[PDB]
Formats: structure tokens, C-alpha cells, sequence
């Protein structure tokens, strides 16, 4: 057949091609309702008109090629000149040509991803593509993710004009470091030039119980006057957990190991941690003492962290 090819979305007017000379038609042979349109074999709007003074086939309207091929690859209008004395019907086919009249736009602004703490390196994420209603290189080709410590990209072609793409973990999360990673996807068309679009993902670390409780210090020495009354705080011990929640909430007991006589002597507060003394104190019965102390999670699993106090008597006259 006879073709041409135009770009979409030109202003009317615009030339098309030389249809009298390019077909051998005298002018005179062509008149008034000379030219005929199909799209996809049926009758369209005039997208196309052709001049009778020069024999020229120009632009009449607005031609959208996204409306009209959607993601069809190729799109073709068919045309039919009429002349008469004698009559001939020739056809003629114009490839309406895309550019890149727009950008890759994914479904949301806003995404929120939860991960949790334990997840080991390596792991991967779904995350939804972009789409970009243009064809060929002028759809979506290349992905970017803003500048992480953690999280890498993964992009690989699948189909003819489509890719996978996967969110992957590189290096381990930690919540008490950071709870929440701020990350910006970036998809690109390989027009010319590029045009993007961009959608937010917010990365959140859950929590688990990866720290036990730790006292400031691992040995505690206290000097005890044996006369000290009954409920004398011995001494206040300050454990912490930077965990979250119930996984950083501490309970401060006496280890089991510790004697039977001791924890008759001496007590400890499950809350604030102080140890204070319970029973009268001889120095003649005991020269020192030991007791060994212990901070505990709340958590699923709970976690422990342990301390010595060791208790110097002083005798009294
Ligand atoms: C525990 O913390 C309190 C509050 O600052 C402080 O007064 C006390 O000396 C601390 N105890 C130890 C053993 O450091
Ligand atoms: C659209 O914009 C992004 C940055 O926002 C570029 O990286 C891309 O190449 C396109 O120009
Ligand atoms: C992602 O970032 C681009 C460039 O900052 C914005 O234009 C877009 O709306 C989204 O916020
Ligand atoms: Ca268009
Ligand atoms: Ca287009
Ligand atoms: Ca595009
Ligand atoms: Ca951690
Ligand atoms: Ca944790
Ligand atoms: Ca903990």
C-alpha cells in the first residue's frame, strides 16, 4: 500500500504527505467526500484531511495515539482516496508514530512496608511497578531507590516490554538504631528526554527481643554497718533495656544460687532494684556477703543480665 508515518498529538495543519503525486492522481479526479477513514475496521473521526487545491494529506485533529492504540505496539489508520474519471480506489496506510507525552505513574503516592527486626539479609519484597501508558521506549524501562544503607534494588525483564522488581534486604535492620527508613522509588522511561514518577515507601522495623538487660556495672561493692535497721537501702541498682515495650520492661529478683540465709538477711525490689536489708546483721556471724542479682524481659522470650554485690560489714563495737 501506499504509507506514512506521523507523530501523535501534532497541531493541524501539519503535513502528512503528497497523496496526488505519491498515487498518479490528476486533481480534477479528485472532488468532495474523496477520502475515507477506518480505524481497526470500522469508520473514525477526521483525524486526516486532504487538501483538493494541492493534493496534500494534512493533520485535521487532535490525533492521540494513547486513545486510540492504547498499548497495542503498532497503530495504523486506514485511508481510502476516491477518484473518479475513471474510477480507482486506492489505499493508503498512516502509522500514527508515539512520543513521549508522558510519565511512569505508579497506582499510589504511598507506600508502607513492615519488617521485622530478625529478618536476616537477603530477604526480598514485593513492591508494585510503575505504569506509563506510552509504547516501546518511551515506557517505563529503568527503576532507582534513594540512597540506602539497606535496601537494594532488584530489576529484571520478564515479558516482551515488562520487568520484575524486587525490594531486597542487604544488611540487617536494627530498630533501636533506627525504627523507621524513609525510602523514595524513582521509575524511569527511556525517552528523550527521561521523564519519572515517584512513589514514597516507608520501611518499618518491628520489634524484637534481641537485647537483655544490663546493669551500669558488673560488680557492686557497698559498705554495711552491721547495726544498719531493717529496711536500710543497701544499695539502688539501675538496669536498662533499649528494647520496646514489654521487650525493654525489667523485673530485678535475686538469683536462685544465692543462699537461703541471705535472702532472709537481704531483699530486693522487683521494680525499682533497690536491695535493702531484711533481717539483723553480725558481724560475727558473717565477715561479708555475696549476692548476686538479676534484670529480666518481659518479652515473648525473656532475657537476662546478671550482677554481683558484694556486701562488706563493718563491726561495731
Ligand atoms: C542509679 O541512678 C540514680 C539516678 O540517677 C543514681 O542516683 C544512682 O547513683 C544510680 N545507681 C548507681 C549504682 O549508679
Ligand atoms: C525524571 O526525574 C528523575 C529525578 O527526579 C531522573 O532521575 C530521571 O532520569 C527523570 O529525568
Ligand atoms: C516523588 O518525588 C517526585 C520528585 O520529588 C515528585 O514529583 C512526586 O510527586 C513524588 O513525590
Ligand atoms: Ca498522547
Ligand atoms: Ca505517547
Ligand atoms: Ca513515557
Ligand atoms: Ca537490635
Ligand atoms: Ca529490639
Ligand atoms: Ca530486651
Amino acid at each position: 500500500q501506499l504509507r506514512y508515518s506521523v507523530p501523535e498529538e501534532q497541531s493541524p495543519g501539519a503535513l502528512v504527505g503528497n497523496v496526488a503525486r505519491a498515487l498518479g492522481l490528476e486533481l480534477r479526479r479528485l472532488g468532495p467526500g474523496c477520502l475515507r477513514i477506518n480505524h481497526l475496521g470500522a469508520p473514525s473521526p477526521r483525524y486526516l484531511e486532504l487538501d483538493l487545491t494541492n493534493g496534500a494529506l494534512f493533520v485535521n485533529e487532535r490525533i492521540d495515539r494513547e486513545a486510540l492504540c492504547e498499548q497495542r505496539p503498532r497503530c495504523l489508520l486506514s485511508l481510502e482516496v476516491l477518484a473518479h474519471n475513471p474510477v480507482a480506489v486506492s489505499a493508503i496506510e498512516v502509522e500514527i508514530l508515539d512520543i513521549n507525552d508522558n510519565s511512569p505513574r505508579f497506582p499510589r503516592p504511598d507506600y508502607q512496608l513492615q519488617v521485622s527486626e530478625s529478618v536476616a539479609p537477603g530477604a526480598r519484597f514485593h513492591i508494585e511497578s510503575a505504569q506509563d501508558p506510552d509504547v516501546g521506549a518511551n515506557s517505563v524501562q529503568t527503576y532507582e531507590l534513594s540512597p540506602s544503607e539497606h535496601f537494594e534494588l532488584d530489576l529484571k525483564p520478564l515479558q516482551e516490554n515488562s520487568k520484575v522488581l524486587e525490594l531486597v534486604l542487604r544488611k540487617g535492620l536494627d530498630r533501636e538504631q533506627t525504627a523507621l527508613h524513609y525510602l523514595v522509588l524513582t521509575a524511569v522511561d527511556g525517552g528523550i528526554p527521561a521523564r519519572s514518577g515517584t512513589a514514597q515507601i516507608a520501611v518499618r522495623v518491628l520489634d524484637t527481643n534481641d537485647n537483655s538487660p544490663a546493669f551500669d556495672q558488673s560488680t557492686y561493692r557497698v559498705q554495711l554497718r552491721e547495726d544498719a535497721p531493717p529496711g536500710t537501702l543497701v544499695v539502688k541498682l539501675n538496669a536498662s533495656d533499649p528494647d520496646e515495650g514489654s521487650n525493654g520492661e525489667l523485673r530485678y529478683s535475686l538469683s536462685s544460687y544465692t543462699s537461703d540465709r541471705e535472702r532472709q538477711l537481704f531483699s530486693i525490689d522487683v521494680t525499682t532494684g533497690e536491695v535493702r536489708v531484711s533481717g539483723t546483721l553480725d558481724y560475727e556471724e558473717s565477715s561479708s556477703y555475696q549476692i548476686y542479682v538479676q534484670a529480666t524481659d518481659r518479652g515473648p522470650v525473656p532475657m537476662a543480665g546478671h550482677c554481683k554485690v558484694l556486701v562488706d560489714i563493718i563491726d561495731v563495737n
